[PDB]
């Protein structure tokens, strides 16, 4: 059987239409080289959303696949249960230690994001109980935020579609505005105005709910898989001000923007956040392994010490936490990353890409570009003037996904915007590259969307 | 001095199910390298693994096919994703081999990570289908005492082991916790395991018609509890089970993550005890541990309900970054083909009985209460009284002992508190169960010394 028939008869696909992939079926990609990748007939994309933001070091990087086989070949698995260690997973536990900010201190590690926050959950849970603050346990996320796909992980996720048909959210769990200038900011409203307006949202809940319940806020720096959303000037220092009033943890989701990605090394720097606990993974192998990491703080990592104290055991852990050559891949993937200057290279690079999506403000579909560092996303719109959605949304999206392939680029559309994310590798010669595809695609999708009538 | 590991570790690592107060004390044991069935610590001493690490190293720890595996792999492709309709040939080929092994009609597989992602994929898909059938209110999950089926939020909550539920809030989903099925601790005086079956399957079937059946979506065990402490089922459980679940139109969720690929000495555990399950889960030795990896496996009848959802919602909304990872799959597909090309499941199958009798040689033992286990795996449970079958005032006392003592000569166990646990890999010669069980006996020797001066019996 060929690689398609393998897939129609036996995968259900991710975060896939299934309906549709048995009338489409799948594209098989293949190899890997650099910011491209080639399907199984050879043809080439740019990948311009290093996959699912994660490929940082692109595709065919040989230091990370070198330092998978060296730790292969001493001790391929494992486990870290009843004391156990392993070299790799301490010293890219005492490396996250060092990089993170504040006396985040102390690492745990998982598989996954999804896994990772899950594991927050039960930490913050645990903690709450140790501290005889039994009734401390809400969490706060907010409307757009993507947090994972576990049953709990999900609930803090608050993309509707995800929650649909899925009985979520299944743990407590309240939803905040998404903090998104464009969409939601009154007419004439300044962004700091809008900020204040967010604040008190998030202090009106704290109230009514009683701050007693309330154990924690969850948030990505800026919203990725909601539709590359920069928060509005001032929000991340009025969100710690109320947090911090009321004993609220502020849990940094910085899966996607982590290690480079905005700029700086996390975009805790650039927001100015210090969080109580940062949520680490995707570029932080560039999935080339499966690794997630919590990093916590010295007080924090007392009560689970106080914990064992009296419980016997922190009764929590996968098979594969702190899988030797996992963490012996992101040990070098972070090691790549500094000696070569990534972060200074994207704090190179991110003017003219953000130059390139705002070229396309004043184009007929679009309205609105937004972005920092090397991620941006356009929206494209029904009508400029009114910011109107389409009338099926991710109709045009779906279209531009579809046809940006046949100039051979691959970007990923959130409904109707069209998000940019690629490799921390990316050169100048490739981010002309990239637009010019985009270009192309654009003015297809021009035609495409006037012939459906869909403005 | 301490080791630049030990260093590292004792500064910033938080351990999974560990004691983190002693480990402050007496600090981490750095494994450093693999051999077969054994490990060596950065010391250079060496441990026969008879636990395969967490019941899941199958090849043993230096299987040079599966580095070539995902060598070749990471020479074409280190990663993709799965969403949006792509797809890799690894992931591929390995969802229909797996369709392929798989009994009944068990033919769709969606991939995760790990068995917790697994088994939470499976409670948002049962969801997912009552809903799409009308069924909104039939969402109730049933598992047992004892049962281990992961450590995120729901899975946690199917998991039945009072230890890890305490302080964590859970269970935090709809769940029912039915008894252990453990004839040793459980029987009355004089029952039969069939009379126990019985009691077992009124049980379920008086909660169901409690509860209501409309409001009850699903069934999930393992076929041999493992992490709960080594615990077959007794005689005709699955069957009647399985005949219950049927006449409420409850789906059967077998976890097979330790059970699968031949631990039991069948390749999938629901073929020794005859289960057809709605849902198959695996993980584990499906890749030796290799690469972290696991799947869901469902029924025709449930991938045309997830079908029909697309067609309405517009996508599955549900994935992981890592889901299918062409590397990962990859090493899988070639840890089943070394498992088929060597026969493992039948070289098991000769083994089986070998191992069997050395576990219950300790029957006699003035410390060993209970003896029990099938195929290859086994578990010497270590009692205050033999005739009451009393477990010990601080339950866990004497199994923590055996596992620091075993170390001592050169053996790695796991304790489940005072019951000692056998799972070795797949590849574990006769003379590697004789080594084995000479070690253990030692250890037990120095265990029943230490008892006595510590003035447990």
């Amino acid at each position: 059987s060929s690689t398609v028939q393998n897939d129609l008869a036996a995968l259900i696909h991710p975060n896939t239409n299934l309906a549709q992939h048995r009338e489409v079926g799948p594209l098989v990609i293949a190899r890997g080289d650099g910011v491209r990748v080639f399907d199984e007939q050879g043809n080439a994309y740019i990948e311009a959303m290093s996959g699912l933001w994660s490929a940082a070091l692109g595709f065919s990087e040989q230091r990370l696949v070198d330092a998978a086989v060296e730790q292969f070949k001493q001790l391929p698995y494992y486990h870290s249960f009843s004391h156990k260690t392993n070299a790799p997973a301490a010293a890219l536990a005492a490396k996250l230690a060092a990089l993170a900010p504040g006396d985040l201190n102390h690492v745990f590690f998982t598989n996954s994001g999804s896994e990772a926050n899950d594991s927050v959950v039960k930490m913050v849970w645990y903690v709450n109980n140790a501290l005889g603050r039994p009734a401390k346990k809400k969490f706060i996320s907010r409307q757009q935020a993507y947090h994972g796909a576990t049953v709990a992980a999900a609930s803090l996720t608050g993309i509707p579609s995800m929650h649909r048909d899925f009985d979520l959210p299944a743990i407590p769990v309240h939803h905040l505005t998404c903090p998104n200038f464009y969409r939601f900011a009154r007419p004439g409203e300044s962004q700091e105005a809008f900020t204040v307006r967010l604040a008190n949202e998030l202090e009106r809940y704290i109230l009514a709910e009683g701050p007693e319940t309330i154990a924690a806020f969850i948030g990505e720096p800026v919203i990725a898989a909601g539709g590359v959303i920069p928060p509005p000037t001032g929000y991340w220092a009025a969100i710690q001000a109320v947090c911090k009033r009321y004993d609220i943890l502020v849990v940094i989701d910085e899966i996607i923007t982590g290690f480079g990605r905005l700029g700086t090394m996390f975009g805790s720097q650039l927001y100015g956040i210090q969080p109580d606990i940062m949520v680490l993974s995707k570029q932080l192998t560039s999935s080339y392994q499966p690794l997630a990491a919590v990093v916590v703080s010295d007080a924090m990592n007392d009560v689970l010490v106080s914990q064992s104290q009296r419980l016997g055991a922190f009764a929590h852990g996968l098979t594969c936490t702190g899988h030797p050559v996992a963490t012996a891949v992101a040990l070098e993937n972070i090691r790549i990353i500094e000696e070569r200057d990534l972060v200074g290279h994207v704090q190179h690079l991110a003017p003219v890409f953000q130059r390139h999506l705002r070229a396309f403000e004043d184009h007929p579909l679009v309205g609105n570009v937004r972005g920092v560092g090397l991620m941006g996303g356009i929206e494209l719109v029904a009508d400029k003037a009114t910011r109107q959605p389409f009338a099926q949304p991710g109709t045009l999206g779906g279209y531009v996904f579809k046809q940006a392939h046949k100039h051979g680029l691959i970007i990923r559309a959130i409904y109707d915007t069209i998000a940019f994310c690629p490799p921390l590798i990316t050169t100048q010669d490739d981010i002309e590259a990239i637009f010019s595809a985009f270009e192309r695609t654009l003015a297809d999708a021009t035609d495409w969307a006037r012939s459906q009538h869909l403005l």
